[PDB]
């Protein structure tokens, strides 16, 4: 996945629909697949994270499938079923609720398949997010999975959490997150979502 | 819809796949369509019922396209997605759970959309067969009809119970089925599937 990741933009797309940060852009998805392209392990290419979908990722798309045709590319940005990818690649989709936003409907996995002329296969590129105690409801993805040939799994969020250790005045180590270190503003306990502890050791979700 | 059906035979489409029945079962469909083309009313075109997927089906399909482009033809035979069809019609398919037959399953209707290649709409030539205290998981369907934009309803199992009046000894009439005129072999109380009594009175499930 190319390191572009402009969420923070409001709209998403305010850069990667601009002309002048296409060259920027650009540096980011042909540098990625110029080191790696030779690596078996890497079946697909992506154009980066919430950006929103602009005419950049469009462009970027089909130079990757120029120089690369060995490996899909996909990019769930602008609704994770534009033009930009071959895989619809929604994150946290749910199994059998709709979830109609305005301009990026999240519909049901098994309903994005029958929409009229969708053709693509459906892997979630982020799903059931564990942050502390969670997955519930893990088991009504993987029945579903199971059952319909197009749904083809998905990529669970995430591996370990993103914790830091920080040491008491006795010098006991403690597990820190968000405004520990004095950073403000900042988003607290949301940078844990994973199956693991940051030592490794395992949730019980995993 | 023409009246052809051959549910008894082994197989279904021992008929349907014979050249020398072409010429019966083209005076069924031809003249049908020659009668009924002018009716508003009528806005799909059916091959008969229950008789497997023959050639015979895939000829007269075509003929009814040539002649009158102005209607889809539809079919259920021989697994209701065959190329006699222009609609995927099944008979019972269930919502969520698959009913995996051999050559003919009855996919669940969610999945049967969005199998690859599949883009026809899906209308279920029957569906929630009424007989007697029926019509359990009525709702289901109908949720589901409404959720997703190609399943496009269906056809209630049935109308009307077909039932007969006999008459005791004191001349009161009573309503009969199967074998009560002495006819042997039959099948029971499964004439009467109707929403409604015989007398049009009608059932709780209406
Ligand atoms: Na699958
Ligand atoms: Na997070
Ligand atoms: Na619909
Ligand atoms: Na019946």
């Amino acid at each position: 996945e190319a390191n572009i990741e402009t969420h923070g933009m409001v709209p998403m797309n305010r850069l990667t629909d601009d002309p002048r940060w296409l060259p920027a852009m650009s540096e980011r998805v042909t540098r990625m697949v110029q080191r790696d392209r030779n690596h078996p392990s890497v079946i697909i290419w992506s154009l980066g994270n919430e950006s929103g979908h602009g005419a950049n990722h469009d462009a970027l798309y089909r130079w990757i499938k120029s120089v690369d045709p060995s490996r899909p590319v996909q990019y769930e940005g602008g609704g994770a079923d534009t033009t930009a990818t071959d895989i619809i690649c929604p994150m946290y989709a749910r199994v059998d609720e709709d979830q109609p936003f305005p301009a990026v409907p999240k519909w049901s996995i098994k309903k994005w398949l029958s929409l009229p002329g969708e053709t693509r296969p459906l892997i979630l590129c982020e799903y059931a997010h564990a942050m502390g105690n969670s997955l519930g409801g893990f088991a009504k993805y993987w029945q579903a999975f199971r059952q319909y040939p197009r749904l083809q799994g998905g990529f669970v969020w995430d591996w370990v959490d993103q914790s830091l250790i920080k040491y008491d005045e006795n010098g006991n180590p403690w597990s820190a997150y968000g405004g520990d270190f004095g950073d403000t503003p900042n988003d607290r306990q949301f940078c844990m979502n994973g199956l693991v502890f940051a030592d490794r050791t395992p949730h019980p979700a995993l």
